[PDB]
């Protein structure tokens, strides 16, 4: 189905199980190197990609995971977009009675300013990557379709206009990197009353900000904090496409080590 097992719990008992969710335009196997940073016999669960926005993606996963983990407790991480799919199922879960014990964010830092949801924010991204296309590739965007269709339709609306005028394997992954992309710029972040730590980097890549040019700047809170009250930062350092990866995955594990252990003592 949509859940991967990168170490499956005993058949009874055993420690609490790690959820991770998926990052943009990729597969959980990337939390490979943070299990290895994990205590011994951590069991650990990875939830991939699902269609709709945030809040409907959470509505399919939250299911799943209380089939998985009952009442509780709950231990959610994510890089990328996973962290903002973590977040949202905290928030399903804690609405139905569940007990959320631990959210970890890796990086999933909030552009500095907010994107706006206009039509005009839509016509300067078209014009920015048409711009990108001249350039990397060596005419008129039909702004008034474009502007009537949700990220999906936008993006069907271009490749066939492509077709109109390039392999099945590239469309494919170029389709949910994109999408995946948007549903972070998108997110309506939604408070969130428990707590959640924050593992920050210092800066996106230069390809993001290129993408979208409000990821230049981070706020100290990575944007979170008007939402959550019992918000903890842990500054790693790096840039983020490093924070899921060796040695940085390292400070990252040590920290979330500690937080399962105690979490473990009062059970
Ligand atoms: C190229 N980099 C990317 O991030 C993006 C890709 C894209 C397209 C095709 C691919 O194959 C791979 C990626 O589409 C996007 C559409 C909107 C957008 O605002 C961005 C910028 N992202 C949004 C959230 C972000 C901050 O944390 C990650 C950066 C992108």
């Amino acid at each position: 189905g949509f859940v991967r097992t990168l170490r499956a719990r005993p058949e009874a008992g055993g420690k609490v199980p790690v959820f991770v969710f998926h990052p943009a335009g990729g597969s959980t196997v990337v939390y490979e190197p943070l299990l290895g940073r994990l205590p011994a016999d951590t069991p650990m669960y990875g939830f991939e990609r699902v269609e709709g926005s945030i809040e409907e993606r959470a509505q399919q996963y939250v299911p799943k995971l209380i089939e998985m983990q009952g009442d509780g407790p709950y231990v959610l991480v994510g890089w990328s977009l996973g962290g903002v799919l973590a977040y949202a199922c905290a928030i399903g879960l804690r609405r139905l009675g569940k007990d959320v014990r631990f959210v970890g964010l890796i990086d999933a830092v909030r552009a500095g300013e907010e994107i706006p949801q206009t039509k005009e924010e839509i016509r300067k991204r078209w014009d920015r990557y048409a711009a990108f296309a001249e350039k990397t590739f060596n005419p008129a965007i039909p702004y008034e379709q474009l502007e009537e269709l949700d990220d999906e339709g936008q993006v069907r609306f271009v490749l066939d206009a492509v077709s109109q005028s390039i392999p099945a394997g590239i469309i494919e992954h170029q389709r949910t990197s994109y999408l995946d992309n948007r549903a972070i710029d998108t997110a309506q972040i939604q408070p969130y009353d428990g707590h959640v730590t924050l593992y920050m980097a210092d800066r996106y890549h230069d390809d993001a900000i290129m993408f979208e040019p409000r990821y230049a700047v981070r706020q100290p809170d990575g944007g979170w904090g008007e939402y959550v009250s019992d918000l903890e930062v842990v500054p790693i350092g790096g840039e983020h496409i490093q924070a899921i990866d060796e040695p940085i995955i390292a400070k990252v594990g040590e920290h979330m080590s500690r937080a399962l252990g105690q979490i473990e003592a009062d059970r």
